């Protein structure tokens, strides 16, 4: 009777269904899957991509920048909302292959530098290759790429290091104010009394407060259906999206019935 | 004329200043120097250290374990409280000739892996050799090491990772709430405004409150003086040394006075 | 139609096949699987432990370590072949678990660093958690534990960090001379016009040269069958191993064969 | 009696002396000061940069930079020569304000890392901010910038992680081949038995053989007075300039008489 075998992290097959890049304002677009979320932002002194997908991806989004015109030397910057193997799988090959640099705080950079292994809650089943950052943040610090200035909002709970990104785009030349927030879920953590995360709690629901007071008219998620989005049908893509404000509410809602029954 | 000769990091003299280890519980000592605090802790299973001050000061505390019993191969962990040249200085030195794991903050952990350089407010001015953390930390978790348990409380300000230590030990058979708290400083910071920093007067109000109601019936400092201590009195080191309380409420009131003064 | 799921690392039955620690010589024994060798060595100051195998068999060393009376904390140093995943895999859990430190080459310790991903051949098809090394380890520096003495012997090809390791032991006193040998196989490479690798020939041609020489009165190889070595048959389990030119020889005739037929 | 205060590593007037841009080749300039010698690369895609020299040069270097139509965003790639203070110094610096990518082998890798500490030969003595590599190189690998070729030749002795490069420009139209070779001197290192590089005089000796054999044209050197360069007098500067046969003869001469005397 051995030892079992190593199982790989598979996921939904929507997951991994290429789609054509979508227009979100005049330089935002999304360029990931139906259901996974990828940002491009083009400014006149490069590209900026928030997160990725999963590892498996990256020859796709390098599909998706050629065709607007984004050569691979272009993209300069990569941000990301957290570090799972679902939104940071294929930032190490995207810099091997684009000469960008990634910028993240402490806790995501150190989580990324391990590949995602050791999680806190997934130990090493849920791993990817590793990658480093390059610059550092701080909460609250202003990424500038040309002109268009990316403000970090800390949001821990999904992941120590979890980040909100906020940013003001146009809409034929009206601006719209783009907030691109991370996962508020838990799904299967332990909240209380973790030993790994002994303040979890208390670090969800300051999360929730600074959700609901994000400067936003349009709400992003990593994972599309959170903030009620549907890629697949293009135009009305945003039709029934969330507010901030709902998106939170959801949230802390699902987030108490979950720690209702744990006590049971 | 050419470029200018770099400058090496000179402090005061009783910061280099030998000393022997001074008691301070049943298994706490004092084996830094005069105006050095580094804290061994020796268990059944090994000792802890905490701090271990300037670069140069490897030897010296590696000749005070000696005199405590304590070979180089039982120190079976560092602990830190910010990682500043006059405070983890020797800390890569003391890996290398010990083997021992050292446990920080994500925080603490990006700053150690640099020795220091592109610090928020110093930038290289202040380096030291890089050492990597091997356990990261979060806030409230218990680290135990030979049946004492070491709790870790956040502290954000002098430095983003900045860090407080709180273990019970025993004086002659009875409990001592021992408490290591770092500093509440800012020599010469900018307060205001910051661009490195943009929440720093946020986090400093928060970390004035955390010390204020941390669990301590004895307050130990990095530097002594900061909580009253004369370590070259000997046995009366403690005699004048300040609560928890006090310490806080001397800190928040020199940030304030700074903080007036910058407006101006 | 979407993008490929990932798939694990898959491998035979029999390297997953627990097996009671095995003795080799007074100090010497193999505690990792049937097809899988990890040996340790227990000397007055602590164990030393040379490769660990597939990531899943952190619990199962641990508990052969604990047969031998050797305790977590007693374990002070990992050594390594190289850094593919059948042989580093639980170098990360084990560090967390036992304090030890780790000892490579520079070679080693970067691909050790980013968890083998990226991989000259492999690319990131075969992945494990990362580690750091704590010492590097230059050709032919002696690393000493508890007063066995370890040598290094560079051997580039199967990965540019390969390394073997020398060291003698005592079979009831009587003085035997020890050398574990890495793979000298090249399973897929491309060999000829390697751009990854521009001069891999010539490694290999150097590093059969290096394992003749090496001084060895018993041969042992990371896995087993690679030097005739029957770990199932316990007392006879060295009875058919070669010897150092043996296996060199072996190595070169099917290396010069595999490169006949690439020029094909 | 206190311990010693910490000194600076202070180097010769001229090596910190500003100098305009000194043109090379058609796209090859020498942009660091009179005595260190910092090489621009100027491609139709962007711009090369190896070695840097003293950490205090990063300003001097992008002002140079600026003179030659290099924007910091146009600064592709950093090579290096060998990662010691007075050559690499500035890298951290320079990856943060033009966000390039540094590629280097895995010796120099782990010694940039960690900022030149723990040096085989200066120990903690001369070191800088560390930095990181982004992409590891093997020995006769090629790195192709806008259609520029450059090839890593390996070159171990003053460190384990020496570099030469070659490459190929053009006079006018007409080609020459441009060789960049590390130092060959071993300043007050231990040659015989030294532990921490136990075969230090066999890596030596064949390093000269590669030099001798390098595809060169023109040769220059990390500092300038060793391949007889005078970047004071201009257009004058390569007249004097040795060959490889030259420069790697009267290497061998010293390194012989040093390992004689060595003995004595
Ligand atoms: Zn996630
Ligand atoms: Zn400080
Ligand atoms: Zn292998
Ligand atoms: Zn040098």
């Amino acid at each position: 009777a051995p030892l079992p075998q190593l199982r790989a992290y598979t996921v939904d097959a929507s997951w991994l269904q290429p789609m054509a890049p979508l227009q979100v304002a005049d330089h935002t677009w999304q360029i990931g899957t139906e259901d996974l979320t990828a940002l491009l932002v083009q400014t006149a002194e490069g590209a900026v991509l928030l997160d990725g997908g999963m590892p498996q991806m990256a020859g796709h989004l390098l599909d998706n920048m050629k065709l607007r015109g984004v050569a691979p030397q272009d993209l300069r910057l990569i941000l990301l909302s957290h570090a799972h193997a679902d939104h940071a799988g294929p930032v190490a090959e995207l810099k091997r292959r684009t000469g960008a640099h990634v910028a993240a705080n402490a806790e995501t950079a150190v989580l990324l530098a391990r590949g995602g292994s050791n999680d806190l809650h997934f130990g090493d089943g849920i791993t990817y290759p590793p990658a480093s950052a390059d610059r550092i943040i701080m909460d609250g610090e202003v990424v500038t790429v040309g002109g268009i200035a990316f403000t970090a909002h800390f949001m821990p709970g999904h992941t120590p290091g979890s980040t909100a990104w906020t940013w003001t785009d146009t809409r034929d030349g009206k601006p719209v104010r783009i907030a691109y927030a991370d996962s508020l879920s838990a799904p299967g953590y332990q909240l209380k009394g973790n030993p790994r995360y002994p303040r979890l709690i208390e670090d969800y629901k300051r999360s929730f407060a600074t959700v609901r007071a994000l400067p936003c008219d349009l709400l992003l998620t990593p994972h599309p259906g959170a903030s009620n989005w549907n890629y697949a049908v293009g135009s009305k893509a945003s039709a029934e999206a969330l507010t901030c404000n709902a998106y939170a509410d959801a949230a802390e809602k699902k987030f108490d019935a979950q720690l209702a029954r744990e006590t049971a």
